[PDB]
């Protein structure tokens, strides 16, 4: 309990859509990053107060489970660097928009192999 919440609304609700230019982008070798904008603006339901992003491996032997990872909307764009992944690898993450009044569906389920090689400045 630190910031409360008014914007001529006295009651949250769950989005009824996933975020928008929902698309990966690979920045090192074990990280991709993970940019979207904010879900519609009548979807919206109110302000956000965070969404979840799921990704996992697109290989057989993975643990399987998305692995959420809880954030803050920082504004109307937000993006996420999942690292702790692969070299060279196919993965499939999701992107949703969660709020207190409860969570809305995944956006659709796009992917992005990572590169073939560390990072080099320049």
């Amino acid at each position: 309990g630190s910031s409360g919440s008014s914007g001529i609304s006295t009651e949250e609700a769950a989005p009824d859509g996933p975020p928008m230019d929902v698309t990966l982008q690979p920045v090192t070798s074990q990280s991709i990053q993970v940019t979207w904008k904010a879900p519609k603006k009548e979807l919206q339901n109110g302000v956000i107060r965070g969404y979840q992003i799921g990704y996992r491996e697109n290989s057989p032997g993975s643990n399987g489970q998305y692995s959420i990872v809880e954030m803050k909307a920082t504004g109307d764009s937000e993006v996420y660097t999942l690292d702790n992944l692969k070299k060279f690898a196919q993965y499939g993450v999701v992107v949703q928009a969660f709020n207190r009044a409860g969570t809305g569906p995944s956006s659709s389920e796009i992917n992005a192999t990572t590169l073939e090689s560390g990072p080099s400045s320049g």
